[PDB]
């Protein structure tokens, strides 16, 4: 249920009418795998409030560099086309709920 | 030229006239000292469009908690009484300028 | 099941052959609260392989700066008095098992 | 003089004679470009004591995943056949000196 973003379609994605939660991940990132199902389900339950997207850092160096990613996983919540929150590391469902409580209001 | 905020006066502060760029810092912070001058100059050059302030996370957990802060430093531009943009880590002069050019007009 | 470390007793605590996992946490860190119980069960179940400890970054800026902490929760595994692993962010029970696979033998 | 390590020749390098310092990097890494000359010079000044190598995480997902890499860059010093110390993020030459020189004899 997650939208797949690329260096090419990134800007378009975040200029949308719904906040966008972007998962910066990689295949080599063990925690990212474990997190995928949790994020997918999170996406399914709140598609009415936020769009959850994923960006493969291995294939999109431009966007990853632009937002200064330092560690993988890293999720950035975009509102109005700007980064307003940056979640570092594994995010359990309870934290996604708590951190995006505002956009989910 | 850098207002000090606390849990007690924080709410009032972000409800002021000008947008407020809040630097959440900690004594253990790595690039904060290296950032102090950058923020001073930034404040000096944008006195009319923004108020630069600092919040020591070591002594103000409530606000730090509320805004889901995890990285130090974290800069959050408040406009409309809510975060409109957030930057983490060391932000040099030009990057600060490029990143904020769009939320200060 | 979890010893408390400070700037004053930190060096002594890591000066041994038995691995020590140090959770660098803060009062303002929501995730950290959610993880305390996961860390506690882990400590109890692997006391024979690793010593689990906590260091409150708000009160211990020396050690925290020494190891270059940038975000909170950060757990550092020490072996032979040197940091051999830095786990960034929330660590679910399974990630702790995976990540510390080596020491758990 | 730094070696380029791959999933193919990785074990062969870290398993032998002298210590091996591996720089896990990525094209999107912020401080990696800046760190390149620093790693090269530190390597030369301690060539008898350590072999310095680079591993692109994108191109070599297996080794990256095996060592639980999360932050880019991550430096891991291998002794015998295992990690004896890890550093994350940008490191100027004097920090590589302060952090690794003593552990290299
Ligand atoms: C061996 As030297 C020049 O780093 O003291
Ligand atoms: C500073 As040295 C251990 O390379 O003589
Ligand atoms: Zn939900
Ligand atoms: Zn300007
Ligand atoms: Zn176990
Ligand atoms: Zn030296
Ligand atoms: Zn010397």
């Amino acid at each position: 249920a997650t939208m797949t973003l690329t260096d090419a379609n990134f800007q378009q994605a975040i200029q949308g009418d719904k906040p966008v939660l972007v998962d910066f991940w990689a295949a080599w990132c063990g925690p990212c795998r474990m997190m995928a199902p949790v994020l997918e389900e999170f996406a399914e339950a709140h598609a009415d409030k936020v769009t959850v997207a994923k960006l493969n850092v291995d294939e999109n160096p431009e966007t990853t560099s632009q937002f200064g990613i330092m560690s993988i996983p890293t999720l950035i919540l975009f509102k109005g086309g700007e980064p307003v929150k940056q979640l570092i590391g594994y995010q359990p469902k309870e934290q996604l709920e708590a951190q995006l409580a505002d956009v989910l209001q």
